[PDB]
């Protein structure tokens, strides 16, 4: 799926501090999903995969907890 959704379950979710955490997180998740699909469909080699991965996870607005969950999705043979 080429798409992702930010769901607001209350009005307090629209707070600029909440939007600023949620937008880069969802962007990293969608970029990661596309990159893993590219790798699994053999559309890019391991060297390109690792270069793109580092770009995705470089976003300073991401939590290290999220980066860890994203890196845990990488198949062992792509390292
Ligand atoms: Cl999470
Ligand atoms: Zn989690």
């Amino acid at each position: 799926e080429e798409s992702i959704s930010l769901t607001f379950r209350n009005m307090n979710d629209f707070t600029p501090e909440q939007v600023a955490r949620q937008i880069p997180r969802l962007k990293a998740m969608l970029a990661m999903r596309s990159l893993l699909r590219d790798l699994k469909a053999n559309l890019l080699d391991n060297v390109t995969f690792r270069k793109e991965l580092e770009k995705i996870l470089r976003d300073p607005a991401l939590s290290q907890t999220l980066r860890d969950e994203l890196r845990a999705l990488v198949p062992e043979k792509a390292w």
